[PDB]
């Protein structure tokens, strides 16, 4: 067994671990890469836009994740989704390993967006297919833990590689990480995965094909029309396109939620504060690789080590916190809304903490790296409370997980452009305090939507 679990777990464990290695390896150096392309005159954007790009990239990645489950379940099968998803991710990194500049960015981004949409939701699904069970929750716990190992070592290894041999070599290591994942996935999968997941388990019925096709067509066509009109009237700058993608990412939950919209009416409305809290939390957490990455580079003395390494603090604390929260939930209980609040409070505190060094020491010198260590400590603390990775210690839960992190990232694509040396303290203070307060607002708000909900239930029962 693999820690009391089937050997399929280790196969799937290692597969995701190496995917995460390639992904977060890339995330830890990609913004610095764009900075480098800007300094050499090769990429003609502001650093604000480069920051904005990191954010919308991530948003599209997680948006992709919400439909990959569907594509695998209905059209191509979970097992081919992970494989061809992996292949696309590997090509995405290979594109940046080629001796090119800015021109390869977009191609890279599209491949990894599509590949990650295919791979991430479906590797999770395949974990379930190993069980018919009490082990079922243990296997997911183990899975989640070692997923993070990949996220942990990648900025160290890739970050060192970049320092030594350059960006192109560094990106090629990311490509090799995914490759390793593919080998283990392919040959390990044949041994331990069920053959029926080589096909879709819920294939499109004959009468479902045309309506699906019509819907996809109209969406693509409308999106193309919008872009054509944008170009006709002059709104065709990079930030313009970033704004279009922001709006589309934000519009989706609004339409999805207004769509599902007596007792169940209050349940759907009950989710909305929780969804909004989740979005704000991911907003703060996803700035780790943009705003904190910027602060690391500009405001910390890192003359003696790769500054990309700071991104390891995120998965590090997830692993440090896991055994503790394993005890916490079995020994203890607070409602699901209360959790989302406190988590957003902790994320709020991680930004308020970051306002201190500037307020105290000014912004033109260099502060201790421990400010960042503290900030990641707090925000990850919030992640144990608010994320399903803190629940591990479903499909709708999974898609809403991908969607909320997508929306948070879309929000960041607008917000991180406000961040610079001149605005550092005001930025960290505002969004930090704003987060804490929305954290307090959203807890009492959902509690008493739930309170009124259990009122209507009492009426119907007795
Ligand atoms: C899990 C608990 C949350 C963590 C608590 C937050 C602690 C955050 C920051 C503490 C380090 C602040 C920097 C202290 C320091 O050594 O500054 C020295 C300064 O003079 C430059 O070397
Ligand atoms: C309920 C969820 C809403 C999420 C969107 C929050 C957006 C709030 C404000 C955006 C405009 C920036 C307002 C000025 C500001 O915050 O300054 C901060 C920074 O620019 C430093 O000056
Ligand atoms: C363009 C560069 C990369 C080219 C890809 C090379 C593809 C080589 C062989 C194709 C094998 C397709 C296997 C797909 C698959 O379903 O894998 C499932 C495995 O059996 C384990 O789940
Ligand atoms: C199921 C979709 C399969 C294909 C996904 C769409 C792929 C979209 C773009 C891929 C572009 C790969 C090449 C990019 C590239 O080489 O950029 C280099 C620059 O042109 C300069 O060298
Ligand atoms: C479904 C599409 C998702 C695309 C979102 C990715 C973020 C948007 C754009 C990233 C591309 C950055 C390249 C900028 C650029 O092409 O500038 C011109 C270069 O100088 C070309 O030589
Ligand atoms: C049959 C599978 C093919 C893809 C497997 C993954 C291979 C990924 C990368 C291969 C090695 C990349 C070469 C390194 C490189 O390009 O040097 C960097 C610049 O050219 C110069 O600094
Ligand atoms: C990236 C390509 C553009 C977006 C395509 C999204 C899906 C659009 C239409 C789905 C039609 C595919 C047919 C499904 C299929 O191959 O099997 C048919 C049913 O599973 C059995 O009748
Ligand atoms: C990459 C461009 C694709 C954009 C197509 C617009 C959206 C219409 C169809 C997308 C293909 C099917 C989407 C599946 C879906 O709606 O999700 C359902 C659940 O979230 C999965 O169980
Ligand atoms: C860029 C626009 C994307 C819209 C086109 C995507 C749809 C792609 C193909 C539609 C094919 C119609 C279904 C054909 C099909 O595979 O079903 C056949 C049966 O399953 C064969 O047993
Ligand atoms: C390159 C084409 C760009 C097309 C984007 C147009 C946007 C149109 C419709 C939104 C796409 C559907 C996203 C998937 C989605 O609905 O989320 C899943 C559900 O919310 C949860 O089950
Ligand atoms: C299968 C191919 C995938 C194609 C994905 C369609 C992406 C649709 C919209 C994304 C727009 C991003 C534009 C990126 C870009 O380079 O814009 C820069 C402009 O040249 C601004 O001067
Ligand atoms: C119903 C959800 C509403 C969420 C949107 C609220 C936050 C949106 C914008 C905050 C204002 C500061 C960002 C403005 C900005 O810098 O523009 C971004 C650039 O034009 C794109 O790179
Ligand atoms: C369920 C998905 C529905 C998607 C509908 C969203 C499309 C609605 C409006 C698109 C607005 C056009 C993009 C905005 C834009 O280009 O900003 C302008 C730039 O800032 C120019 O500097
Ligand atoms: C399991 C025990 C957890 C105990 C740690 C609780 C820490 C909570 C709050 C600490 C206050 C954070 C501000 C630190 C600070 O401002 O220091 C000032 C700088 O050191 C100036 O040198
Ligand atoms: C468990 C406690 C976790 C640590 C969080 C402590 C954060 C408390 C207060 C942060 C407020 C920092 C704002 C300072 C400030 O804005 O000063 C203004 C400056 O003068 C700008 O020039
Ligand atoms: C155990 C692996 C941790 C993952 C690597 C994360 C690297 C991020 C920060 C390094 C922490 C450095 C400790 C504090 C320190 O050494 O201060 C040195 C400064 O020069 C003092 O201002």
């Amino acid at each position: 067994t693999f820690f009391g679990q089937p050997l399929g777990l280790s196969t799937l464990f290692m597969t995701e671990m190496w995917e995460r290695f390639s992904y977060y390896g890339m995330r830890a150096i990609l913004l610095y890469y764009m900075w480098f392309l800007i300094s050499t005159g090769d990429l003609h954007i502001t650093r604000a836009t480069a920051a904005s790009i990191m954010a919308i990239y991530a948003s599209m990645v997680y948006l992709s994740g919400t439909i990959g489950g569907f594509v695998a379940d209905r059209i191509i099968g979970a097992r081919p989704a992970v494989f061809w998803g992996g292949v696309l991710i590997m090509l995405g990194h290979i594109v940046l390993a080629l001796p090119f500049g800015a021109s390869a960015l977009f191609g890279s981004i599209i491949l990894i967006i599509i590949g990650t949409g295919f791979l991430k939701p479906n590797v999770s699904t395949l974990v379930g297919t190993l069980y018919d069970d009490r082990r079922r929750d243990a296997g997911f716990s183990i899975f989640v833990f070692g997923i993070n190992l990949g996220a942990f070592i990648a900025p160290l290894i890739v970050g060192a590689a970049q320092e030594a041999a350059g960006y192109h070599v560094a990106f090629s290591l990311a490509a090799i990480g995914m490759f390793i994942g593919l080998l283990v996935y392919y040959f390990g999968g044949k041994k331990t995965l069920d053959p029926h997941y080589l096909r879709p388990t819920d294939p499109l019925a004959p009468e479902e094909v045309k309506p699906l096709l019509v819907k996809v067509s109209l969406a693509v066509a409308g999106f193309i029309a919008i872009i054509v009109v944008m170009n006709l009237v002059g709104w065709n700058s990079l930030p313009a396109y970033i704004n279009l993608l922001t709006i589309v990412a934000i519009a989706i939950p609004v339409f999805y939620f207004a769509w599902m919209i007596s007792t169940e009416h209050l349940r759907v409305v009950s989710y909305i504060p929780l969804f909004i809290a989740a979005v704000l939390f991911w907003a703060i957490e996803e700035q780790g690789s943009v705003v904190l990455a910027t602060f690391a580079a500009e405001r910390v003395d890192s003359s003696w080590f790769p500054v990309s390494w700071f991104q390891s603090l995120n998965p590090l604390f997830i692993m440090l916190y896991t055994p503790f929260f394993a005890w916490l939930w079995t020994a203890w209980q607070p409602s699901s809304p209360t959790k989302f609040a406190v988590g957003l409070m902790f994320a709020g505190l991680s930004f308020l903490l970051m306002a201190i060094p500037g307020a105290l020491y000014g912004t033109s010198g260099k502060v201790s790296p421990l400010w960042l260590v503290g900030s990641w400590a707090l925000v990850i603390l919030g992640e144990m409370l608010i994320s399903p990775v803190g629940l591990s210690v479903n499909s709708q839960m999974m898609s809403m997980w991908f969607l909320s992190s997508s929306v948070g990232s879309a929000l960041n694509a607008q917000l991180v452009t406000l961040y610079n040396a001149k605005s550092e303290v005001a930025y960290f203070s505002y969004f930090g305090l704003g987060s804490v307060v929305l954290g307090i607002v959203l807890v009492f708000l959902s509690k008493r939507i739930q309170g009124l909900m259990q009122g209507v239930e009492a009426e119907n029962l007795y």
